[PDB]
């Protein structure tokens, strides 16, 4: 009980100092899909097998990040018209947050109560382009928290 | 910034004296969808609308919760075939947690970390029989610890 709570209470400290590259899902394991993508009955079930509701979509490049589809854009797609995912990404354009690693996460915290969005890409300045390393999801920036 | 921390702190020392009561949902505002429905692509494409993942499923009355279906249950549902939600409930299974109005919120933080489950239902000790008053998730508690 107390105890839970001190825990909670020096997850409120290491908030200062801890950025987002720490707590991030990489690249690597990330679960994206490609916008060249077509919402057959297949397509749409890896969806929702999946259990996310926020998924990144990824043009040719697992790391170029272009839209994010929402698992609530398809109450109104109809497997068997064959729907282009880009159709759809276009249609609603769920805005897409990006952010250096270097970001602590008690202003992740702030950016993200700030707006509804509970997700951001993580991305870092290669040594003059753009490296994307990950996303960050709310959910996990509370954890860290919330953890013993 | 650092003020943000402080009502982590704040929230960290009330969650030991509030109740599940003063943070759930009421019934009366509660998405539920009845065990007699039929998995169709019109009541699938009102699952998936609300944003919710985790939908209350009730008998009868809307206070008689029974199960409790979430959404990636539907990856190999085919409209077409008109598959009865009580086959997909009876199917998976999920565990339906119910708590008492009196539980405080710290007691409730620790049975959500425990366990899979991110809902619960609040149930009253009625005198004059269990009283269902409404529904309390994960959400509902840490918004609390974060709440300026």
């Amino acid at each position: 009980g107390p105890l839970g709570s001190l825990n909670i209470i020096q997850g409120a400290l290491e908030l200062r100092t801890k950025t987002v590259e720490d707590v991030m899902t990489p690249l690597r394991d990330c679960f994206m899909i490609s916008g060249d993508a077509i919402l057959d009955f297949a397509t749409m079930s890896e969806i929702m097998e999946s259990g996310y509701t926020r998924i990144p979509v990824y043009e040719g490049e697992r790391c170029h990040i272009v839209d994010l589809l929402f698992v609530k854009d398809l109450a109104f797609v109809d497997p068997d018209d064959c729907t282009p995912l880009k159709t759809i990404t276009k249609f609603y354009s769920h805005p897409l947050h990006f952010v250096f690693n270097d970001t602590k996460l008690d202003a992740m915290l702030e950016e993200f109560k700030k707006g509804k969005s509970h997700l951001a890409i993580v991305q870092r300045v290669n040594n003059p382009f753009y490296e994307v390393l990950g996303i960050v999801t709310l959910e996990d920036v509370i954890e860290e928290i919330i953890k013993s």
